[PDB]
C-alpha cells in the first residue's frame, strides 16, 4: 500500500505536495511537485501520479478558498502529468511545452490544453517562469521558476546523487544542459527535486557533476 498525499507549506504562498506510487522492482516511490499561490488562486506544479491525487489536491486548496487557475507540467513522463486528464475533463487550463505535448501524444496520452515554446515562458508573468535548459533527463525537460521566492522547481533534471532512469535521456546533452541551468539559477534559495529533499543552489553543481559522470560512465 501506499502512504497518502502529502501537502506541506514550503515558503509564503508555496506549498510541495508529495504523492506515491507502486513501481516494478523499485517498490515505493516518492514525487514531489508544489502548489503556487498568486492571490487568491492556485497553480499546480506538476500533478500527482493519479488523477485521484489530483483531485484531492485540487479540492484541498479549492475547499481553503483558491480557485485552481492552471497546471502546468514540467515533462512528459506521468509523475508530472497523471492528472492532465482530470485535469482537463473539469476544464481547468493545463499547460506543457509543445515538446512534451509530442511525447505525451506518441505514447497514447493526454496533452496539456495549451502549450508554450522555447527557454523563456510566462506561465504568470513576474511570478511562474518556466525556462528550458536543454536536453537532461529527457528531452522535454523544463524547470519552473518563482522570482519572488528565488525558488526552483527542478523536477527530474534535479538528480544531485544519481541520475535516476536513464531510458529517455540524453548523457550528451545533460552537462550542457545543466551547466545552462546552474548558470542561470546559482541564486535560488531553494531548489525543489521530483525524488529528494528540498535543498539550496548546491543541488545545481551535484546535478551537473552527475551528468559529466554520467556521460564519462558511458565510455
Ligand atoms: C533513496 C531513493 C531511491 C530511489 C528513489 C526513486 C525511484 N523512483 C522511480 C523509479 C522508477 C520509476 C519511477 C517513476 P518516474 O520515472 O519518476 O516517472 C520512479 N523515484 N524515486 C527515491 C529515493
Ligand atoms: C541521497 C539521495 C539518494 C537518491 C536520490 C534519487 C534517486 N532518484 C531516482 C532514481 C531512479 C529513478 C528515479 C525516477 P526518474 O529518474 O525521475 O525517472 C529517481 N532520484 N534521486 C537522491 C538523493
Ligand atoms: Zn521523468
Ligand atoms: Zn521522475
Amino acid at each position: 500500500s501506499l502512504p497518502d498525499l502529502k501537502i506541506e507549506k514550503l515558503d509564503e504562498g508555496v506549498y510541495v505536495h508529495t504523492s506515491f506510487e507502486e513501481v516494478n522492482g523499485w517498490g515505493v516511490v516518492p514525487k514531489h511537485g508544489l502548489v503556487v499561490l498568486v492571490n487568491a488562486e492556485a497553480y499546480l506544479i506538476d500533478t500527482p501520479f493519479t488523477a485521484k491525487d489530483t483531485e484531492k489536491l485540487v479540492t484541498w486548496f479549492v475547499e481553503r478558498g483558491y480557485k485552481i487557475k492552471g497546471s502546468i507540467s514540467s515533462h512528459f513522463h506521468s509523475d508530472s502529468t497523471g492528472g492532465i486528464e482530470w485535469l482537463n475533463s473539469r476544464s481547468i487550463p493545463t499547460y506543457a511545452s509543445e515538446l512534451t505535448n509530442e511525447l505525451l501524444k506518441k505514447d497514447g496520452k493526454v496533452q496539456a490544453t495549451n502549450s508554450f515554446s522555447g527557454v523563456n515562458y510566462w506561465l504568470v508573468k513576474n511570478k511562474i517562469e518556466v525556462f528550458y535548459p536543454g536536453p537532461g533527463h529527457t528531452p522535454d525537460n523544463v524547470v519552473v521558476w518563482l522570482p519572488e521566492r528565488k525558488i526552483l522547481f527542478g523536477g527530474c533534471f534535479i538528480k544531485p546523487y544519481g541520475l535516476g532512469n536513464l531510458g529517455d535521456a540524453n548523457i550528451e546533452a545533460w552537462p550542457k544542459s545543466a551547466k545552462l541551468l546552474k548558470s542561470k539559477y546559482g541564486k535560488a534559495k531553494l531548489v525543489v527535486p521530483s525524488h529528494s529533499e528540498v535543498g539550496d543552489a548546491s543541488l545545481l553543481k551535484l546535478t551537473l557533476e552527475q551528468a559529466v559522470k554520467g556521460l564519462n560512465e558511458s565510455k
